[PDB]
């Protein structure tokens, strides 16, 4: 089983400065690149960082970089990221994920208080019933081919990799769940809706860098 | 800018022998593999043989194991295919084609006239449509593929192209237009607006083990 | 744990027959490399036979060879396979199956074939060596045309499988001491063991891996 | 023909910018890795700063980190180097290099005036037509065989000479030869031919930073 294990969080003041940590295993770490990706409070999800699998070259956000540095100790299958210069703004709960773009596992989460480019759409906000079919739309500023990722997040739990590519299906995740779509235009259909499938879904880009994600569409009753 | 130029056709007797060869060029020839697949006349594409980066490893169908011998020479950046003991089920045409299960980009293709396991069901056989209306192809496997699926299209005389690869990723240059969908026995291709250069016969390839075999073939044509 | 390569299906048939040699692989991930099963003649060098690559599509064959011998591998049951059809008093010897398709790192214990009625030149100069312990010995290695880089040199004691020394020419290969040294490039290599010591009395080969086939050396025999 | 173009040095003063482009030609520029590697006036070469095959992954020194950016544009084939709040010790004649570890191919280099460690032995040697030289360098830590073999004539920019230690180049006479492993290497010149009369460095590439030798001048 893939395991990747968080911890390292908590609370500064502004300016401080802050070591998440991150322990895999269940796969061969060297041979897959990393990631951090952050979720403030009730806002959607952001990519932070990026790390390769020899762990030379490395990708931040503008709103981190300068101030945030993602490491990786392979000797000991570990991630880091030093979080430098904190600011309000940064207080979210964060993940480390495998690979570059493309999620399949994702970490706990571990919370961050601080206290004293192409544009991805979705519909934000719909109400729905049990046994309903219900079709999200994600769009993107600019052609992506099948270059779309669907994750699901429950409140305060870890998002999960349910759809890769514009319509292939994640190992476990039952086939009521259909992507279609290509270049600017992608679906995500629930079809009939059905017992926990009431969370927030995002889309997310994995073409260029930083990789992107929707605003997120809660579906609720 | 990328070419494969085929000679070595012609008409020869049966248990008579021939040799193809493909001359590439716009890629690194000896940085991919390359395979020969061939077309009964009126048939549909049948793999016929692939050739690993170096030239070393081979692989053949059962039809022509033991009697067709693939080559290559990467110093000159050629492709060979030699035929011996030529059958009259041989008479095709022959085309070259880059990488081994995954044919980007093909050749013209060469007669051969000889005179003197994984099935995919493609279905239907045969549809007539007009312009601007929707069609779905279906193609079926014996056993679960994954995504290792292939959508080609083929006008009349022309060598194949690569439209869908991994079922759903779409090729450059293929208009949106064209959706792939399906996994593991179940797949579609989906043409939305049917265009007036849309009228064609296109195939589904498997792509995960060997032999890479076709589907039937279906023909969308206007009436 | 470690790499092991276990053999099995050999014996004796008669000409014209067909026997099956099996290879069970584990300790490492089998369908990420290739495979190859190399023979040994009764009193000649090694001879590589056939070769698998990581998916088992395409596969290679060598002319003495070609057209009665099949490869094949099972990457669900991490197995290598051989099919010798139309067996000739030639084939008579000890097979090997070895991981990797030019650079053999890993060997299998090999199988004995008896069948009994009831291309790059590469020349090694040494065929026979008697010297006494703690003795400096240069084994000499000489190919037809240039090969750059692509040399291997392995050990072998007489009814066991070889054993990977050298690989790319002059880098050592982990376990090997540091008493064995490559040199060499293009048409001309040497593998000196500096101090000779006991265990190193045995049967050296060199092996090109530019090419296909995959030629051996003659072999030199240490020997006191 | 491999062309790496370089342009847009001069001279700057301290606490100034400057913007470095490389037009790259002749090759996939989207499918390969590409890095900056200066040399200080009469010092030795020190790698810079790698970006990844796309515009995303960067890497650099610690002495360049928060002042200088690298990035590229494939649709240009161009490579960028912005090197801002520069300092007095940035003063160098700057390279691009194809891949990030072992650069086959180098550029003109271009003059930016602001006005594991590797060791080499010996500094500078001198010999005559068609001696022997032996040049060894060593390693704080073992490197497997994760070593290259560069050398550079005077006011041209170097040429890679060994790959892995041991692996010759193509085009490089056979007389160089590459030895070594871990902690201890060797390169070994045999007959000394006029052209080989240059600087001779050592890299390692198998770890960040990627960390160049002093440096052997053969002279004379």
């Amino acid at each position: 089983k893939v395991q990747l294990l968080e911890s390292g969080g908590g609370l500064v003041q502004p300016g401080g400065s802050l070591r998440l940590s991150c322990a895999a295993s269940g796969f061969t770490f060297s041979s897959y690149a990393m990631s951090w990706v952050r979720q403030a409070p009730g806002k959607g999800l952001e990519w932070v960082s990026t790390i390769s699998s020899q762990g030379q070259a490395t990708k931040y956000a503008d709103s981190v970089k300068g101030r945030f540095t993602i490491s990786r100790d392979n000797s000991k299958n570990t991630l880091y990221l030093q979080m430098n210069s904190l600011r309000a703004e940064d207080t979210a709960v964060y993940y480390c994920a495998k690979k570059r773009y493309p999620f399949d596992y994702w970490g706990q989460g571990t919370l961050v208080t601080v206290s004293s480019i192409q544009m991805t759409q979705s519909p934000s906000s719909l109400s729905a019933s049990v046994g309903d079919r219900v079709t999200i739309t994600c769009r993107a500023s600019q052609s992506i081919s099948s270059y779309l990722n669907w994750y699901q997040q429950k409140p305060g739990k870890a998002p999960k990799l349910l759809i890769y590519s514009a319509s292939r299906l994640q190992s476990g995740v039952p086939s009521r769940f259909s992507g279609s779509g290509s270049g600017t235009d992608f679906t995500l259909t629930i079809s009939s809706l059905q017992p926990e499938d009431f969370a927030t879904y995002y889309c997310q880009q994995r073409y260029k860098t930083p990789g992107t994600f929707g605003q997120g569409t809660k579906v609720e009753i």
